[PDB]
């Protein structure tokens, strides 16, 4: 563990103290005859690193709804806000992901910062449900089924399998 | 930040959650539609690493006097006990460092785990004070003083400088 220089008030000696680990701060510095003392950051404050500071940093304002915490205000961390799942940030705040219509699917999964990206189902695939998440699904393999295609599929439906 | 697998109670789905940073634990696991939630370890408990556990570890018993804390019980750390300064651990507990008598000095500085190690002042050095800390000091250089040695030194005293 690291260390820091401190000027001792009574003696004006420059001491070398041990740092305090993250999530704590130095509640009394070392002197010529005792070690420094660490205390945990009180609720509402944080330190990210091993430090020698005398007060913990203050946690940012609470997350504006509809936003939510992906990290909390804790000893070692500032709170960190994100759009909840199924939403994504645009400008001001959060908007819900695109819902890919029947006949399309997700090409690029949506994130907390990018919307979802849809593409029309390519031939041989189809998608039968609106969803901001599902990929186009391959048709059922009628061949490797010991069967044949009774009805062809479409971008919206599987092909239907059987015989005669 | 890392992640862990969790089996969702209602659905028996195996989810992938984000881990919680050190000093927090997971107060509610992620589900198919919400992110996991971290809480800071309550006073008296700790987590050393980014984890996915549901309760923080318990902090060890307080330090037996004469011993003192070199790290505290905090979110990210277990308390860690040491002999106070000027003492060192032997067997049971703590004993004070050897005090090097006049005419000796410290060869090896004492630690919280090793005693101090003394050697008789070598010729040209001396030490005039009992101390569990000070090294043998070189005599004053009478030559580079524009002066001469009126009295020789000893292992206990400097030489005394002047003229005639």
């Amino acid at each position: 563990i690291g260390t820091y220089r401190h000027v001792d008030r009574a003696t004006g000696q420059v001491l070398t103290c041990d740092k305090c680990p993250a999530g704590t701060y130095v509640s009394e510095h070392c002197t010529n005859t005792s070690l420094r003392v660490c205390s945990s950051c009180p609720v509402g404050t944080f330190t990210r690193h091993e430090n020698g500071i005398e007060k913990c940093h203050d946690c940012s304002q609470p997350c504006p709804w509809p936003m939510i915490e992906k990290l909390p205000c804790a000893a070692l961390t500032d709170r960190e806000c994100t759009c909840p799942p199924g939403m994504f940030q645009s400008n001001a705040t959060c908007a819900p992901h695109t819902v890919c219509p029947v006949g399309w699917g997700v090409r690029k999964k949506g994130t907390e910062t990018e919307d979802v990206r849809c593409k029309q189902c390519a031939r041989g695939t189809f998608s039968d449900v609106p969803s901001s998440v599902m990929k186009c699904k391959a048709y059922t393999d009628c061949l490797s089924q010991n069967l044949v295609v009774i009805k062809p599929g479409t971008k919206e439906t599987d092909n239907v399998c059987g015989t005669l």
